[PDB]
RNA sequence: CGAGCUGGAGAUACGCUUUGACUCGGGGAUGUCCGAAUGGGGAAACCCACCUCGUAAGAGGUAUCCGCAAGGAUGGGAACUCAGGGAACUGAAACAUCUCAGUACCUGAAGGAGAAGAAAGAGAAUUCGAUUCCGUUAGUAGCGGCGAGCGAACCCGGAUCAGCCCAAACCGAAACGCUUGCGUUUCGGGGUUGUAGGACCAUCAAGCCGAAGUGGCUGGAAAGCUACACCUCAGAAGGUGAGAGUCCUGUAGGCGAACGAGCCCUGAGUAGGUCGUUGUUCGUGAAACGAUGACUGAAUCCGCGCGGACCACCGCGCAAGGCUAAAUACUCCCAGUGACCGAUAGCGCAUAGUACCGUGAGGGAAAGGUGAAAAGAACCCCGGGAGGGGAGUGAAAGAGAACCUGAAACCGUGGACUUACAAGCAGUCAUGGCACCUUAUGCGUGUUAUGGCGUGCCUAUUGAAGCAUGAGCCGGCGACUUAGACCUGACGUGCGAGCUUAAGUUGAAAAACGGAGGCGGAGCGAAAGCGAGUCCGAAUAGGGCGGCAUUAGUACGUCGGGCUAGACUCGAAACCAGGUGAGCUAAGCAUGACCAGGUUGAAACCCCCGGGGGCGGAGGACCGAACCGGUGCCUGCUGAAACAGUCUCGGAUGAGUUGUGUUUAGGAGUGAAAAGCU
RNA sequence: GUAGGGGAGCGUUCAGUCCGCGGAGAAGCCAUACCGGAAGGAGUGGUGGAGCCGACUGAAGUGCGGAUGCCGGCAUGAGUAACGAUAAAAGAAGUGAGAAUCUUCUUCGCCGUAAGGACAAGGGUUCCUGGGGAAGGGUCGUCCGCCCAGGGAAAGUCGGGACCUAAGGUGAGGCCGAACGGCGCAGCCGAUGGACAGCAGGUCAAGAUUCCUGCACCGAUCAUGUGGAGUGAUGGAGGG
RNA sequence: UCUGCCUCAGACGUAUCGGGAGCCGAAGUUGGAAACGCGACGGUGCCAAGAAAAGCUUCUAAACGUUGAAACAUGAUUGCCCGUACCGCAAACCGACACAGGUGUCCGAGUGUCAAUGCACUAAGGCGCGCGAGAGAACCCUCGUUAAGGAACUUUGCAAUCUCACCCCGUAACUUCGGAAGAAGGGGUCCCCACGCUGCGUGGGGCGCAGUGAAUAGGCCCAGGCGACUGUUUACCAAAAUCACAGCACUCUGCCAACACGAACAGUGGACGUAUAGGGUGUGACGCCUGCCCGGUGCCGGAAGGUCAAGUGGAGCGGUGCAAGCUGCGAAAUGAAGCCCCGGUGAACGGCGGCCUAAGGUAGCGAAAUUCCUUGUCGGGUAAGUUCCGACCUGCACGAAAGGCGUAACGAUCUGGGCGCUGUCUCAACGAGGGACUCGGUGAAAUUGAAUUGGCUGUAAAGAUGCGGCCUACCCGUAGCAGGACGAAAAGACCCCGUGGAGCUUUACUAUAGUCUGGCAUUGGGAUUCGGGUUUCUAGAAACUUGGAUUUCUAACCUGAAAAAUCACUUUCGGGGACCGUGCUUGGCGGGUAGUUUGACUGGGGCGGUCGCC
RNA sequence: CUUGACUGCGAGACUGACACGUCGAGCAGGGAGGAAACUCGGGCUUAGUGAACCGGUGGUACCGUGUGGAAGGGCCAUCG
């Protein structure tokens, strides 16, 4: 389970192919070409604390352990 | 409760019960094995253990995850709720954006509901005041290949309404932290916000009681007819030999149990930002705001967020903490009701997820009737029986268990009139013959001979007897509907310059109330706006419009059309989702098994000088059975068989054949490769 | 007079109200020469055996010849084609209501690396006995693998389990992943393989390394005796 | 450090328990044969190199004892759970059936015949296949013989003859020296006796039309095409010239390999393999060989110049405020990969031409599995030859690893000829058995608007039993035939149509898995040169950097070895290393995948033409 | 000589299913040629052409979502 940091996990969005730089700075609207989904995540670390662990961390998860330990010391 | 009971079960034997059975209401106690299954294993319901109890027979424990511990979780639910994922046919008369639709489907969590909920809101009145649901706003504002199409909210009227607690500024700790009366997280007091607050300093149950009719008549049988009565807080209903207010059960009404269920601070890796995106009417549009995936990253009450780029002013509100009943949804289950069905209807089932089909997932029938009462036919006759004929019973056996009615197609027996030189969509009209006489002695009815005339029905078509479609026949089932405060007409009713309600409230053997809102009443314009005038325009020319013809409107109802939705019924090839299949077949893997018999004669090694002899016994070698296979012909072609048989033929120690067990699958597998097999 | 528009109506079920009818007989069914301009409606008779007509109003699952329409029944082809290997059958005797077909006897013909025998999968009482004769059997049937009832099935040693491992499947911890889930060491499951103690006979109608008789073998516990001391693992080696 | 020990397969004897033909119990001998079974895990050869675990044997670790051991002898006691009947190559399993199909293993006797599980007949055993009886017509099926002829049949000698087994003699071109080969051909085959040898051989005699006396058991040869070869394919119309194949070649791939399955920094396959290996592609034994053209496309290098995204940069232009400030855009310069551009590359996609294009066919073959005209022309074979063989070449439209020419052997391959022999034929006959016919029993199906259903000729929607005229025809059946009923079966697979479908293709459109690439994050100190920043100070440089860039470092991170196989821990420790991988974003590539588009008229559609206006 | 290759309009008719298309007297503002009457809103006439949508450029000050602006939109003219 990618869910990180004890914390949060992946989102998902549609994506979509923008046909033209063409509307709203002077021509025909622009046009579209995609409705395909994505994802998207992040990444591993180490080293947890309710006594000794080592689990997923997000990046700005490691930023808020950096600057404090959080509920779980780090 | 007050005499029966011994399940359906209908079949006897056996008993039990007025010291109260049986049945009903309410508790206990037993509770094999499987199944979340949980001692370990497992192909569910079967195998194998261990530990204390320990006399044995028997009992108790032995899964995992939460937690010190109590105590909790795991699984199961028709639909309903929320969430994580998320289609495609389709419409756009093609198709990409778009629609279908956050629909189907899958998955997770929970309950009797759920979600949501207590304003950094709506919004333009310095109005409002948690959430949800209904009406209306209104198909308005908007969105949109500005196409198809999609489509809000506020105000207002209703259903129900409840608001509540923590964080933190400060006390008092304790423990630990360091140069010496301090600050990281626990525990109490305290303290909970925008007209800014707070700190520190002055009834339902099982049940019981319950009124009133007798004589004659028809009849197999009284409840019907009749004649006289009676009760009625009770004429709702069902049973009873046919239709019962007064025969039974009941009904109105009354009672009713031990245990039984039930209302100095005010939240930061955040707010905010850039990149990708997305939600609400929001399709990159001038595109705000919320939302996170990536990277960054503030401020305190002279402060922070919003008011649809953005700025100033003016207003509304205090984010980053939690909980929260009711109005709402649904229907496995129970009760009542029905201009709902009544045996091809109604649920698939008058019960069956059965029979039956499938390896499976899964699919899936037909279903009825003696009689009031079994009195269910003793006995006799033909027959092995089956079947029948009598006798009995019964009102009826014109009801006899192939048991209400019993149509039609189809099969027969008997009778009338007819037919063995005739050419024929089968009739029709005319006349003679022969029968017959119950709407019936006639302008009859049945049937005939002979004349004239005469190309089935439907559909589809320029044109059908067509050698063009459909159809064996008869029975039954079978196709222009429904919906919505929607549009537009005809007819009819009410009220009329005015007409009317919606949601709901209260009453229901009945309907009233409810003005929120809707339609007329003013038009012209792109619009601001003017206004019987208005727009174009520098004034005179026009467009539309009122006057005059003031056609009078509105709410209902029936009807003709329209729109939207399966939209007159039946019919695809296909597309997508989640599952079921490698017990056939294509392959792989592990472990086993199999190949009569015969022919040939390789290397190596030993002799004579690459040759000859000795010997040896090699091979995707040869002939050939088993076995594996399918070459040619015939047969078979409603088969012996949904791919075979006889004859013939190929391979037959290898790239061989075969058995168990197991792995691989749907845009996928497998394939000595045909798009073949799955 | 076709598509099409318009008008007036007939019949079916259900509902409200009326008028009534019905065991001295209702609906439905059956015959029919009467009536109305049509859809239709009445009269009378036969059948039936318990409900029902007429009028007015209302609401519809409301009118069938078709759809290679559906369900069901019944026909035509027709006493037709077939009766499932060209391995033949004949006589006598018996049983019986009944016999080409069942039982017996004696011959004949056919298989004989089978068309004989023993097992595994699979089937599930098909086995034996006594009865039966509807249907099943491609005819018959006294018979049957059909129907009814009663019996039959015996293991320390055979095959499997209480022993082992292969592919494969699982799998605490562990590695991954929108969810459900996907991998995965040890370990565990998993026979198609490894290990392991009995042979000869007899015999129910129906069982046989199982029961019986004869005579063995294997493990375990205990006892008597000899011995009167070292046993010697979830680990190592050989070996299988 | 010096053959011998053990084992009994099995035989023999003695005893004993059984069995034994038979009317309770007799005999149990001599000679021969012989397993895939047993002795056994024997011997020999070979390459493709042939499971694991427990039981079992042996050792200590711990513990328990060392005057109630391990072990042995006898006696006793103990022995759980499940399967076991019957069918079981089929009437009981799978095939809807009491179905001519299918189903793994074991045993499967005797006589004859080189051998044998073959063939014939038979033992034990098991069956005569669950309608029968007659008749001896047509036709139909499976068979026997056939006069004279012998392929004249026909698409084709398709079918069916012929041949056939063992022994002897004898065998060609050609060859990869094995083979072709069972070449072809010719002879023998029984019975008796005598003689020699180990059932043979030598001789003599005998009978028959005939002696593998019946059954099983090759017809052969000449010449081509294709493929070398054994093998593999379309379950159910194609077995082949298709596929594969040994051999060859190009290219990729340094090891957490390339590549492939995958939600995945997971795990696997490659492979417990490592360049003499693995993947991909194409050719296809062997022999002689594999030519010209890099212009286009693909690919490998170059990388002076042009173009190019996010990002950095933000000069300048505007709103709105009294102002401070807030705010919408927004350049130049610098930013990757890629593409334009330049070289090379053919066993890379390809190309080797019409009386300029990059070049224009090297060998070899050629009227062909390719050749239109075409039956080309000559020759061969035939009486006669569109076929076939050989030359020729005018190759519509061969040609060198989509390989070119050859090749012995192979082939249920295809094509032409010959010998032999035949009912294939002239041209059919006679015979047999199973149906067809008849009788008794049981008894279907497709089809069917209804039928009282004729001929000619004419008309009708244009092929008439049914309309018109004329002819013919007494009623009803049974056995037969196959013209008609536009006979039956499947609402035509051809064709056209539908703004239907689906498979596939590419330089059609559009996305996208995948993959390459710049920026940011994980992500870290240092030295070094630094375009520059700030306060530092007699144009100037020390505290320092915001960074970029080689270079280097070891705490991140990855990865490896060590009693602890995946993982976790220390590691005397090892290597990589701020790269990689991963997360967001930028641009490229991206038929690998995906959704779709691909007009109409049209004397059928397509091709050609044509779509508006005068 | 000069622009009538004009702005505001359009009584009436031809023609077409629409939607487009054609001809136009006369009125105003302002011009032009003529001495005048008068004739001029393109060419002897009939071909030299594209709805809508979306956008570019110039004006106008109508809309602009609390108000005052501005972004954005509308109207007029033109381009693709
Ligand atoms: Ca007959
Ligand atoms: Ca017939
Ligand atoms: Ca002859
Ligand atoms: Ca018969
Ligand atoms: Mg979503
Ligand atoms: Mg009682
Ligand atoms: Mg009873
Ligand atoms: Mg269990
Ligand atoms: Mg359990
Ligand atoms: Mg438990
Ligand atoms: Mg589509
Ligand atoms: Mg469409
Ligand atoms: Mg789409
Ligand atoms: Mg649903
Ligand atoms: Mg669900
Ligand atoms: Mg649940
Ligand atoms: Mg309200
Ligand atoms: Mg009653
Ligand atoms: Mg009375
Ligand atoms: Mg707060
Ligand atoms: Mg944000
Ligand atoms: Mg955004
Ligand atoms: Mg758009
Ligand atoms: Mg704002
Ligand atoms: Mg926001
Ligand atoms: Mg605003
Ligand atoms: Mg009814
Ligand atoms: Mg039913
Ligand atoms: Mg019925
Ligand atoms: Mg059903
Ligand atoms: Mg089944
Ligand atoms: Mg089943
Ligand atoms: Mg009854
Ligand atoms: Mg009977
Ligand atoms: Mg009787
Ligand atoms: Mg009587
Ligand atoms: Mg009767
Ligand atoms: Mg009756
Ligand atoms: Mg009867
Ligand atoms: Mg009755
Ligand atoms: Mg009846
Ligand atoms: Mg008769
Ligand atoms: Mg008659
Ligand atoms: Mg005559
Ligand atoms: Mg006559
Ligand atoms: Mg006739
Ligand atoms: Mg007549
Ligand atoms: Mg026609
Ligand atoms: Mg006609
Ligand atoms: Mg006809
Ligand atoms: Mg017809
Ligand atoms: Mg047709
Ligand atoms: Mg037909
Ligand atoms: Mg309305
Ligand atoms: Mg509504
Ligand atoms: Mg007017
Ligand atoms: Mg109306
Ligand atoms: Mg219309
Ligand atoms: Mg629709
Ligand atoms: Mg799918
Ligand atoms: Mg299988
Ligand atoms: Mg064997
Ligand atoms: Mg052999
Ligand atoms: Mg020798
Ligand atoms: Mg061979
Ligand atoms: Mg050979
Ligand atoms: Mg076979
Ligand atoms: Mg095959
Ligand atoms: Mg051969
Ligand atoms: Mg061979
Ligand atoms: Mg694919
Ligand atoms: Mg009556
Ligand atoms: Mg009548
Ligand atoms: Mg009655
Ligand atoms: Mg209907
Ligand atoms: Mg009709
Ligand atoms: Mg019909
Ligand atoms: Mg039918
Ligand atoms: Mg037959
Ligand atoms: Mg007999
Ligand atoms: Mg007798
Ligand atoms: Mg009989
Ligand atoms: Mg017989
Ligand atoms: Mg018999
Ligand atoms: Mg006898
Ligand atoms: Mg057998
Ligand atoms: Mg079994
Ligand atoms: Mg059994
Ligand atoms: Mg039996
Ligand atoms: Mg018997
Ligand atoms: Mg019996
Ligand atoms: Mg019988
Ligand atoms: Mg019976
Ligand atoms: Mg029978
Ligand atoms: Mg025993
Ligand atoms: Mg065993
Ligand atoms: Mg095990
Ligand atoms: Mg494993
Ligand atoms: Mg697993
Ligand atoms: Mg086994
Ligand atoms: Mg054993
Ligand atoms: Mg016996
Ligand atoms: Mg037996
Ligand atoms: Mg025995
Ligand atoms: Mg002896
Ligand atoms: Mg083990
Ligand atoms: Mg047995
Ligand atoms: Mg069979
Ligand atoms: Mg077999
Ligand atoms: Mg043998
Ligand atoms: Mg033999
Ligand atoms: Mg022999
Ligand atoms: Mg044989
Ligand atoms: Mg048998
Ligand atoms: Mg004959
Ligand atoms: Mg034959
Ligand atoms: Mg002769
Ligand atoms: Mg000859
Ligand atoms: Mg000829
Ligand atoms: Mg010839
Ligand atoms: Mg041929
Ligand atoms: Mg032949
Ligand atoms: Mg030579
Ligand atoms: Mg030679
Ligand atoms: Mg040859
Ligand atoms: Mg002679
Ligand atoms: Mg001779
Ligand atoms: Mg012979
Ligand atoms: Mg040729
Ligand atoms: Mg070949
Ligand atoms: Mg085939
Ligand atoms: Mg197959
Ligand atoms: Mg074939
Ligand atoms: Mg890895
Ligand atoms: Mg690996
Ligand atoms: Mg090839
Ligand atoms: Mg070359
Ligand atoms: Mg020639
Ligand atoms: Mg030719
Ligand atoms: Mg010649
Ligand atoms: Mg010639
Ligand atoms: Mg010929
Ligand atoms: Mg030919
Ligand atoms: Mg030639
Ligand atoms: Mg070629
Ligand atoms: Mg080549
Ligand atoms: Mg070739
Ligand atoms: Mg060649
Ligand atoms: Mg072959
Ligand atoms: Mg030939
Ligand atoms: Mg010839
Ligand atoms: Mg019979
Ligand atoms: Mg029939
Ligand atoms: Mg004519
Ligand atoms: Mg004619
Ligand atoms: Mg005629
Ligand atoms: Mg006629
Ligand atoms: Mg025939
Ligand atoms: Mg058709
Ligand atoms: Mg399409
Ligand atoms: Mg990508
Ligand atoms: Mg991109
Ligand atoms: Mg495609
Ligand atoms: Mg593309
Ligand atoms: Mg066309
Ligand atoms: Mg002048
Ligand atoms: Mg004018
Ligand atoms: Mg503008
Ligand atoms: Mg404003
Ligand atoms: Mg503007």
């Amino acid at each position: 389970y990618l869910t990180g940091k004890k914390n949060l996990v992946v989102n998902s969005v549609i994506r979509r192919g923008k046909a033209r730089a063409d509307g709203g700075v002077g021509r025909k609207t622009t046009g579209i070409t995609k409705r395909v989904q994505r994802a998207n995540l992040h990444k591993k670390a180490i080293r947890e604390n309710g006594q000794v662990k080592t689990v997923w961390l997000s990046a700005n998860a490691l930023r808020t352990l950096s600057k404090g330990p959080y509920k779980g010391i780090e």
